[PDB]
């Protein structure tokens, strides 16, 4: 192998500025990084900007550099759809036509009609909302009536909530299993069924640990399937584990924050391993891109770059890092949904003595994917061009 281990950092949601299709989704005008620069009057990430993404392109605070301490560009994506599951199979190999859907104004009638005929239960509330807030207005009547509460986030999700001792924990999870079965329907394609079991009563209801999440499987078989099928380590940070349904993972360190993440990519660092160490920080996506929040993701971008010297540190001749993003979330957005966009791509190892050069635009996402199956030589992906060789 020209590298012992590849890690791969995600940043989900750190869109470069919109892509060429941007127009088809309503994206254009998006700009992840970009706007938050400007709302932050200038970005501190004096670590990124030494790895070179100011040379990628230029945005407030963020300049390029004479000497990049790696390689660097941005990569289109190519499938159809702009969401988390998309964007990370697309970056392991995939090619994905068919969209997962988002639903603002809830469920269409024709899914909900299905899944009571198919369970016997009604269904109430049918709409976007926190776990919390609805339980507060409609778990005591879920209580008295024995409904299913159904709902969703800003993400490609459907989330069933009962009470524990109204609707039993192994009935919830047979209600979500065929939910989960309704929902592989192009026409309502939703990427997680999510069972949400609480108890307590009116004014102090809380969602119990026996929640159970049923999510669809990569669409064909990954880069690490190939890996793992190959006996290399294969280790998830955070949610990639989730993202992948477990496919190709050796090893799954659940995180509970950004710096949470940062700490687990360290004892990765640690750990002698040869193959993949994949990490997802979910944060910038899940608590600032959707509720539109550009300071709390701009001090969020600041708090993770600050992180870096100590991976650089880290990392040893035979190592790689990648550091990519699976689409934008552009804070300062209509709506609520992601935005289509380039992302970055920083490629880096202390091996490179000269530092680095722009790559060629990446025109899919796949290019990560073959770039890592090429360097462990296991079967390359159907789509995706390495440079592992331009590095
Ligand atoms: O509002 P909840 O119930 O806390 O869940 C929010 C989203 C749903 C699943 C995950 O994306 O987190
Ligand atoms: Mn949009
Ligand atoms: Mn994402
Ligand atoms: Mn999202």
């Amino acid at each position: 192998n020209k590298y012992k281990r590849i890690f791969l950092v995600v940043m989900d949601s750190v869109g470069i500025g919109e892509a060429p299709d941007a127009e088809q989704f309503g994206d254009l005008g998006s700009d992840t990084i970009g706007h938050i620069a400007e709302h932050m009057n200038g970005l501190q990430m004096p670590n990124m900007v030494k790895l070179g993404l100011g040379n990628i392109r230029e945005m407030k605070g963020i300049s390029k550099v004479e000497k990049p301490l790696g390689y660097y560009t941005k990569m289109q994506e190519k499938s159809t759809g702009k969401d988390t599951m998309t964007g990370h199979w697309e970056i392991m190999g995939l090619y994905i036509d068919t969209p997962f859907q988002v639903f603002p104004e809830g469920f269409p009638k024709e899914l909900l009609d299905e899944l009571e005929e198919k369970t016997g239960r009604k269904i109430i509330g049918n709409k976007p909302a926190s776990g919390t807030e609805i339980l507060d207005e409609l778990g005591q009547e879920q209580m008295e009536t024995g409904s299913l509460i159904v709902y969703t986030s800003a993400d490609s999700v459907l989330q069933i909530a009962a009470h524990e001792e109204v609707v039993p924990l192994d009935e919830l999870y047979k209600i979500c299993k065929i939910a989960r079965e309704l929902t592989l329907d192009e026409k309502y394609m939703v990427g997680r069924v999510i069972a949400r079991p609480f108890v307590g009563e009116p004014g102090n209801f809380t969602r119990t640990p026996n929640r159970h999440d049923y999510a669809l499987k990569p669409f064909g078989r990954t880069v690490m399937n190939e890996l793992k099928d190959s006996d290399y380590d294969v280790i998830a940070i955070g949610k990639i584990s989730d993202i992948y349904d477990g496919e190709g993972v050796t090893e799954s360190l659940r995180t509970k924050s950004n710096m949470d993440g940062m700490d687990k990519l360290v004892d990765t660092l640690n750990m002698d391993f040869t193959g993949l160490s994949f990490l997802n920080l979910v944060d910038f996506d899940a608590l600032f891109g959707h509720r539109r929040d550009p300071q709390g993701y701009g001090e969020a971008l600041q708090e993770y770059d600050a992180r870096l010297p100590e991976v650089f540190a880290k990392l040893k001749e035979d190592d790689l890092l990648l550091i990519t993003a699976d689409h934008g979330n552009d804070p300062i957005h209509p709506g609520t949904d992601h935005t289509r966009e380039y992302v970055p791509l920083l490629a880096y190892s202390p091996s490179m003595k000269e530092g680095g050069q722009e790559l060629p635009l990446r025109q899919t996402f796949a290019d990560i994917g073959a770039t890592v199956a090429e360097n462990f030589g296991v079967k390359m992906p159907e789509y995706g061009t390495s440079f592992l060789n331009e590095l």
